[PDB]
């Protein structure tokens, strides 16, 4: 869906990069959604595949593996911020303090 396509895309991600802890890797045809029939505001993310009584036709393990891995490299460049903030701070401090 046109309004769907921007949740799922950009609305999405950045609440799972800041970490506070979802549930969201937990289930899978849990009927939040109840299918790409839906149309609806409630029933948003759209089946998000179909096979024998259960959603993914590949699992989820794959679907948190990749989490990991980024929330790796987001806390990489996080803390690459960190130390790029502190090299400026510590180079005010590192002239005389007196």
């Amino acid at each position: 869906r046109l309004n769907w396509i921007i949740r799922g895309a950009v609305y999405e991600p950045y609440i799972t990069i800041f970490g506070n802890f979802p549930t969201n890797i937990d289930n899978t045809l849990f009927d939040i959604s109840s299918c790409s029939v839906n149309a609806s505001d409630p029933l948003k993310p759209k089946c998000p595949m179909l096979n024998a009584d259960n959603t993914p036709v590949f699992p989820e393990w794959l679907t948190i593996m990749m989490l990991c891995v980024y929330l790796l490299f987001a806390n990489i460049l996080l803390l690459n911020l960190l130390i790029a903030i502190f090299n400026y701070t510590f180079q005010e401090v590192q002239d005389n303090t007196d």
